[PDB]
DNA sequence: ATTCTGACGCT
């Protein structure tokens, strides 16, 4: 009753790029735009793999993880670019760079969390309240909210259902309560299309943003209505929208620990898990696992908005799949040089735009045959930002792995160069 | 033979 949290304090917003990677190829080549396309991996396996699909290529059944030569079956207009390849790899500054620009456009607005290369999490709160206090009682009209959904509305063409929704809300809001949680969604929403306006206008890129209470809720939110469109996920909107959403949605049950929740309990949906006490969910899952699903399933969720916008590593990866693992000497040292070259490139640049060294060198190889992703990891000291001695000592910390009696042996599957540990400079 | 990352938990 009074005393049961409800986890409507914060107001955060989960704001994603459309298609990132094609809008950025569409940007730069106008040909591509409003155009079938796809952004691919390499070209001579298979045409490529696809990384990003425009949602006119996804309307012929385009899929990420797919091969251009079997996305040309789907669709055979389609239109596909490359990533830049470099030093024999892909090449994906690009987008790192492209991310920096809507990056630094949204933390005008609010502290934000990046969370990959095209989405960062913002937290609102405070900004809500500071407009609150400037609207001074007045209403809010849907003029201002022209993209937002209201997710389960209306209840009792797109467009019309968007706006029947959002008038049915508009008016039900209780304006002359400045704490009421539903209205400090509202204006968190009208704010988010400030902000998705402003990307548009500074950098052409269309996106989705969620707009809710917690971290989680904004994600799943922020799919529902893709794409250029905003969605306003209410505390009152889940114990619908959890009755029929599948555990597999929610950010961090799409593997392994939704399957055993599935298989254990003997459910399908997030809202099935309000049956079960706390003290039953921390028996089968962990005391934190527990803990989270407990409240999560009620749309509660307490993970903060880190204020981070700059990456924690800064990573180079080549796989060598098949007969073209690498299985000399003079290979494996080439492609630690071609790896930790990137890397330097990289670290320099980090260094002069972001005031911090890395410490740490992290070494990951696969070799050939081994079911796991990484057959081995090891770290040493990171003490200049020089490719010679990053790749020899990336070397120094595996030639223990090959068993030849000049050859490489078990042939190596991967490579993998990751600074970590960044200190102020 | 999607590949290339990047966060974060567990022990
Ligand atoms: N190298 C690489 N890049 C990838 C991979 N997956 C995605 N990317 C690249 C390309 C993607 O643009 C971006 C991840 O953004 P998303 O939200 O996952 N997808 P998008 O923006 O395309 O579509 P929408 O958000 O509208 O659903 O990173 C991958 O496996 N490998
Ligand atoms: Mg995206
Ligand atoms: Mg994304």
């Amino acid at each position: 009753g009074p005393h049961m949290a409800t986890g409507q304090d914060r107001v955060v917003a989960l704001v994603d790029m459309d298609c990132f990677f094609v809008q950025v190829e569409q940007r730069q080549n106008p040909h591509l735009r409003n155009k079938p396309c796809a952004v691919v991996q390499y070209k001579s396996w298979k045409g490529g793999g696809i990384i990003a699909v425009s949602y006119e290529a996804r309307a012929f059944g385009v899929t990420r993880s797919m091969w251009a030569d079997d996305a040309k079956k789907l669709c055979p207009d389609l239109l596909l670019a490359q990533v830049r390849e470099s030093r024999g790899k892909a090449n994906l500054t690009k987008y790192r760079e492209a991310s920096v620009e809507v990056m630094e456009i949204m933390s005008r607005f609010a502290v934000i969390e990046r969370a990959s290369i095209d989405e960062a999490y913002v937290d609102l709160t405070s900004a809500v309240q500071e407009r609150l206090q400037k609207l001074q009682g007045q209403p809010i009209s849907a003029d201002l909210l022209p993209s937002t959904y209201i997710e389960g509305l209306p209840q009792g063409q797109k467009e019309g259902m968007r706006k029947q929704g959002l008038f049915q809300w508009l008016d039900s809001l209780q304006i002359d309560n400045l704490t009421s949680p539903d209205l400090q969604l509202t204006v968190g929403a009208v704010i988010v299309e400030e902000m998705r306006a402003a990307i548009e206008r500074e950098t052409g890129f269309q996106c989705s943003a969620g707009i809710s209470h917690n971290k989680v809720l904004a994600k799943l939110a922020c799919g529902l209505n893709k794409p250029n469109r905003q969605t306003l996920v209410s505390h009152g909107s889940v114990p619908q929208l959890f009755s029929q959403m599948p555990i597999r949605k929610i950010r961090s049950l799409g593997g392994k620990l939704g399957a055993s929740v599935i298989e254990i309990l003997g459910i399908e949906y997030m809202g099935e898990l309000t049956q079960f006490t706390e003290s039953q969910l921390q028996s089968h899952f962990g005391e934190k696992n527990g803990s989270w699903l407990y409240a999560m399933c009620r749309g509660i969720e307490h993970d903060p908005v880190k204020p981070r916008q700059l990456p924690k590593t800064i990573g180079c990866s080549k796989n060598f799949p098949g007969k073209t693992a690498l299985a000399t000497r003079e290979q494996v040292q080439w492609w630690l040089l071609q790896l930790a070259q990137e890397l330097e490139e990289r670290l320099t640049k980090d260094r002069n735009d972001n005031d911090r060294v890395a410490t740490q060198l992290v070494v990951s190889i696969r070799v050939q045959g081994d079911k796991r992703l990484s057959s081995l990891r090891r770290c040493c000291a990171l003490t200049r930002y020089d490719a010679h001695k990053m790749s020899h000592d990336a070397f120094t910390v595996i030639k223990n792995c090959n068993t030849s009696g000049t050859e490489w042996s078990p042939p190596l599957t991967m490579l993998f160069l990751c600074a970590t540990k960044f200190s102020a400079s």
